[PDB]
């Protein structure tokens, strides 16, 4: 079963606004997924403080970087708090309608796409690079479920059937001109230019 | 009934680094408790997408910037989550001894105190310009509870008998040299500065 939903039309505004508009410095998508996924594993440490059973998902935090040539895609893991289904179909747990806004608004006063991030919706700037994002993620209280977006105002959902214990997955499906992003070099020079001090270890995958 | 406890090691060395290390840019500490009303405001407006009730403890989110020259305070306010006993306790909902530690390691690899916020404990930014902190909260699930702290190893928690509703006020008892902080047009200026795209409305009371 695969369920088919609208974005709220605002969110698609937001998305239609990020993959049309002239904007070079597309690195930046790199640094709001690791920072979600830092504040994701920040989630889970901090239920952990008072039910250490919450890690019984896994212990390990950390974040997995994986390019993949052949595939095209490139993919930030994380072992945070995941997100239930309800989170998923709620814009994956973001206040994304009130952050477009106060983002459009920051635009309007002079702000950069680059300040995404600072109204809770940086996640929708992976459509700065990808033509698809599919999310794969478990959380304690729920099953593996998989949401997929080439945006176009519509978002699927389903159980998904790899487990991964606990935690997110953020597969890029990137376009063709940005493949740069697949480079080992590239994605380095990108995560110590500005993930250089996010407290949880970043592993780059090698091919 | 006032109870005593002692900070865990780590956020006492916190505290006294934040203290003792000599740092002129003071300021930032507006930014990152407005930073972290920010949050909380978030956390019960995306809680109340799905359960309008926990709204019904006030709608309006909010955060207001009281300076009282008489006491020598300067509070912020928001109508966020709020915290519950446990949170307080446990060092105000952040995760402090990770963060402490990730922070240190980034004083280390040159960071600056400024970037204390990137580590989940900008709040302790608070003791750059107070001498003593008293913090005000009611989440939905608690009773309101007054958590104080002039450093030096301890903080308090007692059960707080004037109603707020739900939210947080952090009360800074400025430090004597400190007291540019109440004046308006500083307050303005750093606000500006450092605040400018805040999505909820910040509101600078008048003396
Ligand atoms: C829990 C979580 N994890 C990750 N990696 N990303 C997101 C969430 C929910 S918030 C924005 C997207
Ligand atoms: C919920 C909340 N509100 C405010 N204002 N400050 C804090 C918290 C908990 S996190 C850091 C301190």
């Amino acid at each position: 079963e695969v369920e088919t939903f609208a974005f709220q039309a605002e969110i698609a505004q937001l998305m239609s606004l990020i993959i049309n508009t002239f904007y070079s410095n597309k690195e930046i998508f790199l640094r709001e997924l690791i920072s979600n996924s830092s504040d994701a594993l920040d989630k889970i440490r901090y239920e952990s403080l008072t039910d250490p059973s919450k890690l019984d998902s896994g212990k390990e935090l950390h974040i997995n970087l994986i390019p993949n040539k052949q595939d095209r895609t490139l993919t930030i893991v994380d072992t945070g708090i995941g997100m239930t289904k309800a989170d998923l179909i709620n814009n994956l747990g973001t206040i994304a309608k009130s952050g477009t806004k106060a983002f459009m608004e920051a635009l309007q006063a002079g702000a950069d796409i680059s300040m995404i991030g600072q109204f809770g919706v940086g996640f929708y700037s992976a459509y700065l690079v990808a033509e698809k994002v599919t999310v794969i993620t478990k959380h304690n209280d729920d099953e593996q479920y998989a949401w997929e977006s080439s945006a176009g105002g519509s978002f699927t959902v389903r159980t998904d059937t790899e487990p991964m214990g606990r935690g997110t997955k953020v597969i890029l499906h990137l376009k063709e001109d940005q493949t740069e992003y697949l480079e080992e070099r590239r994605i380095k020079e990108i995560v110590k230019k500005h993930s250089q001090f996010i407290g949880y270890p970043i592993t780059l995958f090698v091919e």
